[PDB]
Formats: C-alpha cells, sequence, structure tokens
C-alpha cells in the first residue's frame, strides 16, 4: 500500500504507591526506550557501527541482527534507558532510529519495604505485592495514536490521538514507614545474631485491621532489576505456610473459659509431666509440676494442661474459636499467590488430634493469620478486617470471642510475660506487654518424620496491656545458635520492636501507679 492507517500504543503513567503517611513507596519514573525500522536502517549503513558502538553492541553482531530482521518494520534497540542516555544516541541522527517514553518503577525505601509494596514486570504491570494486588488500580489506560505507514514502514505526519492516556490513580498503604524501618532493622538483625534461614515480623492495630508493618528475609533490592532471585523476593508473612504452636493455646483457652466448666484459677494434674494416648506420648518441657492452674498452663507452656483442658471441652469448641478468629481461613486480602492454609476438621475427633490442635500441631497458617487472631483478642474478642490499604473509615468488627472471655485470657498473656518463670525478654520497659511464646519442630521435607535439629521460634503479642493498641507476630525460622526457645529468640525482637513503635505512635507509657 501506498499509504496505511494505523495503530500504536501510548504508555500511561502508572499510580503512585505511598505509606500511610504520604510517604512515596513506588514511583513512576519516565524512561527512554529506543526502536528501529530496519528497512529506514538499511538506506544508511555507513552509520550502523556508531550507533552499534553507543550501544554498547559489537559492529559484527549488530549489523547480523539488522540484516536478518529486514522483513520486519520494528525492532528494540534497548527498552528503559534513562532520557539522558537515550538522547546520546537521539544525537547520533541515524536515519531509522526512533524513540518512545515509557515508565519505569523506582522504589525509594527499596529492600526495607519491597515484599509489601511488590514489583513491577517489563511492561510496567504488577507481578508481586501491592503492585500486583491493586493492578487494575495502579495501571489506569494506555493512549492510542494513529499513523501512516508505508512498504518501507514510513510514517508521513500526526493530526490524531484518538484516545488519550489516562493515569493510573494514587494508592496509600496502611504501611509506616517509621515502624516498617525499625521492623526490617530489628528482624535483620535477629536472623544474623541467631544465624537464622528466614523470618517475618507484622505489626497490625488492632482498633482498625490495618497492617502497620510487614517484613520478611531474605529480602531484595526491587530496584536491581538483574539480581532476580526467586527464594528472596517471597513475601514470607502472606505465602508461607506455619504450625503455630504454643502461639494457640491462649485460642483453645478462650474455648475453654466459654464452655462454662472453667475458670483461670481452676486446676489441672499434668503430673508426670508426660500424657500417653494411645501410641502418642504428650510431653511437656519441664516436668516438675502436678497441679498447675490455667494461668500457670500458658505461663509454663504445659501441652499436658492445655491437651487435658481439650479433652474436658471438646475439640469442636476449640476449632470454633480457631477458626472464627481467622487461621487456615480466607484474608479477604486478595493478593494472587496468598496462602490460606488449612484448619483440620472432624466430626469425630480422635483424642490424639484433639491434643494436638489444642496445642499448635495439625494445622498450618501464616504470620498474617496469626497476627489478625491476636489483634481479635487484644480488640476485647472483635475482629476489625485485615487492610493493606490506610483505613479512613473502619468497617464494623464481627464479635469473635465475648468481651469478657476475651479481657481474661488478654490478663492471663499479661503474666506469661511478668509472671516469674515467664517471657521476661518480651517485656517492654515503661508498659505493661502481653503475649505467648511457641516452639515448634519443622516436619521433614521428604517422608520424613520431624526434623530433630530444625525448629521454628515464635512469639505473639500486644501492648498495652491496659488498653491494647499494637498485635505483633516475630516468626524466625531455623535459629542456629544455643537458643531456638521462641521465648528466647523471638521475644527481644518483639520488645524492641514494640517499644519503638508504641513511641513512634505517641501510646502513653501504661506501667504507672494505680490509680
Ligand atoms: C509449643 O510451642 C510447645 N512446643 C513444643 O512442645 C515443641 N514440640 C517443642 C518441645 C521441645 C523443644 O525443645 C522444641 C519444641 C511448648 N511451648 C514452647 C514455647 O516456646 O513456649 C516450649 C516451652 C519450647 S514447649
Amino acid at each position: 500500500p501506498a499509504r496505511s492507517v494505523r495503530h500504536i500504543a501510548i504508555p500511561a503513567h502508572r499510580g503512585l504507591i505511598t505509606d500511610r503517611n504520604g510517604e512515596p513507596l513506588a514511583v513512576s519514573t519516565p524512561v527512554t526506550t529506543l526502536w528501529a525500522n530496519p528497512k529506514e536502517l538499511m538506506t544508511a549503513k555507513e552509520r550502523w557501527p556508531q550507533l552499534a558502538a553507543a550501544l554498547g553492541q559489537d559492529t559484527k553482531l549488530f549489523a547480523d541482527r539488522i540484516e536478518q530482521n529486514a522483513e520486519r518494520e520494528f525492532i528494540y534497540l534497548v527498552r528503559g534507558l534513562t532520557p539522558e542516555q537515550g538522547e546520546g544516541v537521539i544525537a547520533l541522527k541515524v536515519p531509522g532510529v526512533y524513540s518512545i517514553e515509557e515508565f519505569r518503577r523506582f522504589y525509594p525505601a527499596g529492600e526495607v519495604v519491597a515484599h509489601a509494596v511488590g514489583f513491577t514486570d517489563v511492561d510496567d504491570r504488577g507481578r508481586e505485592g501491592i503492585e500486583l494486588a491493586f493492578d487494575e488500580w495502579l495501571a489506569g489506560v494506555p493512549g492510542k495514536r494513529q499513523v501512516l505507514k508505508d512498504r518501507r514502514g514510513r510514517v508521513i505526519k500526526d493530526v490524531q490521538v484518538t484516545k488519550n492516556a489516562k493515569p493510573g490513580k494514587t494508592l496509600a498503604l496502611s504501611i509506616d514507614l517509621r515502624l516498617q524501618y525499625l521492623a526490617h532493622r530489628e528482624l535483620r538483625n535477629a536472623l544474623l545474631e541467631n544465624g537464622a534461614k528466614a523470618g517475618s515480623l507484622v505489626i497490625m492495630d488492632v482498633k482498625t485491621g490495618e497492617i502497620l508493618a510487614m517484613t520478611n528475609q531474605p529480602t531484595y533490592n526491587p530496584n536491581n532489576r538483574r539480581n532476580l532471585q526467586p527464594a528472596a523476593m517471597r513475601n514470607r508473612a502472606m505465602i508461607d505456610v506455619f504450625e503455630p504452636g504454643s502461639t494457640v493455646k491462649p485460642f483453645s483457652m478462650s474455648a475453654a473459659l466459654a464452655s462454662g466448666r472453667w475458670k483461670p484459677s481452676d486446676i489441672v494434674d499434668v503430673y508426670p509431666g508426660t500424657l500417653q494416648i494411645g501410641r502418642y506420648t504428650i510431653r511437656d518441657v519441664s516436668r516438675n509440676s502436678r497441679q498447675l492452674d490455667l494461668t500457670g498452663i500458658l505461663i509454663k507452656s504445659s501441652n499436658v494442661g492445655i491437651s487435658k483442658i481439650a479433652f474436658d471441652i471438646g475439640a469442636e469448641s476449640i476449632y470454633s474459636v480457631m477458626q472464627q478468629v481467622g487461621l487456615g481461613q480466607d484474608t479477604g486480602l486478595g493478593f494472587p499467590g496468598e496462602r490460606v492454609g488449612n484448619l483440620p476438621n472432624h466430626r469425630k475427633w480422635p483424642k490424639a488430634e484433639t491434643a494436638t490442635l489444642a496445642y499448635g500441631y495439625g494445622l498450618s497458617v501464616t504470620a498474617i493469620q496469626l497476627a489478625h487472631a491476636y489483634a481479635a483478642l487484644a480488640n476485647d474478642g472483635k475482629s476489625v478486617p485485615l487492610s493493606m490499604t490506610r483505613v479512613d473509615r473502619v468497617p464494623d468488627g464481627v464479635q469473635v470471642i465475648s468481651p469478657e472471655v476475651a479481657s481474661t485470657v488478654q490478663g492471663m498473656l499479661q503474666q506469661v510475660v511478668e509472671a516469674q518463670g515467664g517471657v521476661f525478654r518480651a517485656q517492654v520497659p515503661g508498659y505493661h506487654a502481653a503475649g505467648k511464646s511457641g516452639t515448634a519442630r519443622k516436619v521433614s521435607v521428604g517422608t520424613k518424620g520431624y526434623r530433630e535439629n530444625a525448629y521454628r521460634s515464635l512469639f505473639a503479642g500486644f501492648a498495652p496491656a491496659t488498653d491494647p493498641r499494637i498485635a505483633m507476630v516475630v516468626v524466625i525460622d531455623e535459629p542456629s545458635k544455643a537458643g531456638y526457645f521462641g521465648g528466647l529468640v523471638s521475644a527481644p525482637v518483639f520488645s524492641k520492636v514494640m517499644a519503638g513503635a508504641l513511641r513512634l505512635m505517641n501510646v502513653p507509657p501504661d506501667n504507672l501507679p494505680t490509680a
């Protein structure tokens, strides 16, 4: 054809992502992509070697590429150069060489918030994290332009633009970059000090359902598009499931207190520190107890104690609490590839499965689910929907644990942290803090039993105890030093991060004299 009217795409500006206070976290940056029409290049061959050198290409390999693409009318030279580098090639004035203005993401906080903010692909589309989850909101709509193409791929004139490029929309996350940096720094330090393989830390606002911080190790710099390490790009807090172990005992206890059959001052006989159930043996770490009260069962973390309570009240009541607080349940966050985990269910619960459920084996949850469950407990038993975006109007929560039961369990968890023989490393000077340690043996990758030397160290809690504001989970995978108990490995991280986060949020210190 002598003339040919066709259409080309004009890239649109991707929406700005900020933290909850407007600090930029993902910013669309103008880049210059160079393309060429090989047929037009065929008329200026003496210019090719200088063009090749400017592109850092070998002269022969470049010439070979153009010659073998002589039939085509569109060939990429280089994508995503800075407009500074792009003009240096444009300045050669080579016939048939053209530029289009595209966009590439810059991430000002880099590795500090990489998992939460996420990453974009070669075409500026979200492929991880918020970038992926809110891709429709962020992407906008590209422009569509008219053209006039010949048999040589030549363009004549303009006088067009049928469709204008629509920019994407701004998005403010629930994340507070101040708390995010604190959490990042403390988790990294903990990983290194313990020679651990991986870790996750989530901070949630118990009143609004907002995720205030979400950090994992290992992490990566999303501005380095060359490294491409899949393991480091995993948002473990949302995609890696684990047995939460003794961190679910406060939920078993909630079921016990709701049953009508148990009060905190009631007693369980846990002597001699083991309990046989068919071919399975329930075992406590500390085996020098006889009568323990319900608070003591949580302080000492007696598997025997919680198991006997579970046999009394029935597994159904415990399953119900865990399901209602969201363990093994869809979070509704809508991140593709987010893992839901699994909460086992039965019509007739056998005794072994009843016991293991009560102390957190045989179910799999994510760190986000665990933090959300603790948020409901801290928020006087009311569960506010999870959000990764800033919440200005809070949706109504669902009452999942009665307020009196939740309050009672809160006081028990304060004792876990403060009482003699408790998790003293979770204490937060100036405040009352509450929570529960866990230590879980990892199930072998093959068939293959439980891995003898591989543990996960957990601490989950909230503060300030007298008026809860923040819930936090710290999960550290395979610590390598002498300590591996959650109370040794994860509790000090909870303490350090809570100390900073409460003060960054201007929460009044509550360890005061009696009124
Ligand atoms: C819950 O997390 C419980 N953990 C275990 O019973 C676990 N199978 C285990 C026992 C012994 C080990 O050396 C390692 C793992 C109890 N709660 C824990 C906690 O951290 O609070 C323990 C006190 C380790 S036991």
